[PDB]
């Protein structure tokens, strides 16, 4: 059985140290607020974050947010990741200020700090992912396809050590950004609030108007009347009764959602890490607004 990752502290570094890099992150975000059409760049963090932690599998721990292995061709070629190059480059410059920050840490903690500045949860953050050498690079498609039902999605995310109220809490991200033809064969924003977080997602799927079509590259995807879309995957969350029951749920407790949404990202950034008995607690950040910043 599996690989151990141990987490170690960047030498010498706490608290305060990893607080100035959220705010490097989070007063970019606010600079760089043009990129797609003025949602900026909060979505595509959560993405990244999402997929260079979303490759891992349970069974042998390889993948996961440890070893930063977006930064190897083989991953950030992988077609599942197209246009979280995007991402890669917004961190560069952060990366380059602050060069003692692994490259696991800086894509999980950009995530961290895109939701919580999208006025989404806290969401705890712990450090010590250490990169690891090219060959420990995980092979494509270990990420999710969207064109498959609840059967799917449910077993899908058994791989990453989720259950049903996990997986719908954690497709609730969706209330983020859009779909982008090009990128993904799906187009379309996925709600109206696209850089805030919300609960959202939850209660357009079960308010509006949604019409299976196809779209410019021949997929299927739900359009609402509102102009907003959802991918098969999404709209399956409404299909099962189980997952339908904690949809409803989440649309009609916003904290609760929060809550759920915060454990398990968090979850989801840690899987496959090995945190030492002596290691810090979780870092909780300030928002820059919490700041005074
Ligand atoms: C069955 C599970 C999932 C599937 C099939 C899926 C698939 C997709 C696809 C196809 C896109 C559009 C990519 C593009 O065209 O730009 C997308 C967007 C996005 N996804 Fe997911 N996703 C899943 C779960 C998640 C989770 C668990 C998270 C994070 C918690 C997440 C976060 C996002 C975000 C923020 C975007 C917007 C990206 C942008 O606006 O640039 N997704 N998703």
């Amino acid at each position: 059985t599996p690989l151990v990752h141990v987490a170690s502290v960047e030498k010498g570094r706490s608290y305060e140290d990893f607080q100035k890099v959220y705010n490097a992150i989070a007063l970019k975000l606010r600079e760089d607020d043009e990129a797609d059409n003025y949602i900026g760049y909060g979505p595509v963090l959560v993405r990244l974050a999402w997929h260079t932690s979303g490759t891992w599998d349970k069974h042998d721990n390889t993948g996961g947010s440890y070893g930063g292995t977006y930064r190897f061709k083989k991953e950030f070629n992988d077609p599942s990741n197209a246009g979280l190059q995007n991402g890669f480059k917004f961190l560069e410059p952060i990366h380059k200020e602050f060069p003692w920050i692994s490259s696991g840490d800086l894509f999980s903690l950009g995530g961290v700090t895109a939701v919580q500045e999208m006025q989404g949860p806290k969401i705890p953050w712990r450090c010590g992912r250490v990169d690891t050498p090219e060959d420990t690079t995980p092979d494509n498609g270990r990420l999710p396809d969207a064109d498959k039902d609840a059967d799917y999605v449910r077993t899908f995310f058994q791989r990453l050590n989720m259950n049903d109220r996990e997986v719908v809490a954690l497709m609730g991200a969706h209330a983020l950004g859009k779909t982008h033809l090009k990128r993904s064969g799906y187009e379309g924003p996925f709600g109206a609030a696209n850089n805030v977080f919300t609960n959202e997602f939850y209660l357009n799927l079960l308010n509006e108007d949604w019409k299976l079509e196809k779209n410019d590259a021949n997929n299927e995807q739900w359009d609402s009347k509102s102009g907003y879309m959802m991918l098969p995957t999404d709209y399956s969350l409404i299909q099962d009764p189980k997952y339908l029951s904690i949809v409803k749920e989440y649309a009609n407790d916003q904290d609760r959602f929060f809550k759920d949404f915060s454990k398990a990202f968090e979850k989801l950034l840690e899987n496959g890490i090995t945190f030492p008995k002596d290691a810090p607690s979780p870092f909780i950040f300030k928002t820059l607004e919490e700041q005074g910043l």
